[PDB]
């Protein structure tokens, strides 16, 4: 199986907000590789729900299994029930 | 930035033998993420270290970039065989 | 933070079954760091939840953070809602 | 086998300058789990070399193998060429 470890900083590009069953979560969106800078390569972005004690300008490290599933003719890819954690910074 | 570790067994079907600087070396073709349905697996690139055998199953672990048409490739990857055995029932 | 990725296959010596108020529960528990051949350290093994479907022989990856625990003289090391993934071998 | 993957930034009471045969380079130590609030119980830590380009104030990955070693009755952790790399923020 796959594994994969994300650190990224939540911002107002990667970060979205959604009204779920019980209250509004927040959903990040992390590069599952990496490229070279200023190359013309596509990177997939996958998304994972962040605990509600984040906030914008936070780093935080996800990490769990990816998985790519369909919506009409667009490609999803998904953490499944990754661990998210915050990165302590001074 | 992103570590990819993935658990595979080094089987023929997806691990190649290709002529490198130093003799023949063999390389690992691992999958990058799950599928549920017709997407397509991104597939990233490793070499294996000497000892390890069609058979046996290893963890590759490192940053995976994609260089320029694309290619998936380890950086450097740690590289560990995984002890396996069979059942006693 | 901390992610631990360890794979190990489930046998007799590291696998048990407690029985619980909610059916039979199955707890792996996997070293978090290797250690020279003919050395003292005593290896810290941190402990897991497998899913219902998992029997012996089957190779796990166990993946997540690991907190310690104070009980009695006795620390117990503890895997938090981790990823567990079944490993296919032909 | 067994991977560890930790971030944190480098500062002054994580990281030390050490003399090499390579000259001197910077070694981080980073906590290899968390604890319980109210326990009173230790966490290993382990170590790596930093790359010369990474300064004290830069949050870094650092991911790999981690063996412990003895020497007397003291206790080393060490990651084993693992890939450590920088992190932008």
């Amino acid at each position: 199986g796959t594994i994969i470890t994300v650190t990224a900083q939540a911002n107002e590009k990667n970060t979205r907000t959604v009204s779920t069953a019980k209250g509004d979560k927040k959903i990040i969106s992390v590069p599952l590789f990496e490229k070279e800078k200023g190359s013309n390569v596509k990177v997939a972005y996958g998304s994972a729900f962040l605990p509600d004690f984040i906030q914008l300008g936070d780093t935080v490290t996800v990490s769990g299994r990816v998985q790519a599933k369909e919506s009409g003719e667009y490609v999803n890819y998904n953490f499944v029930f990754p661990t998210v954690e915050k990165v302590f910074i001074t």
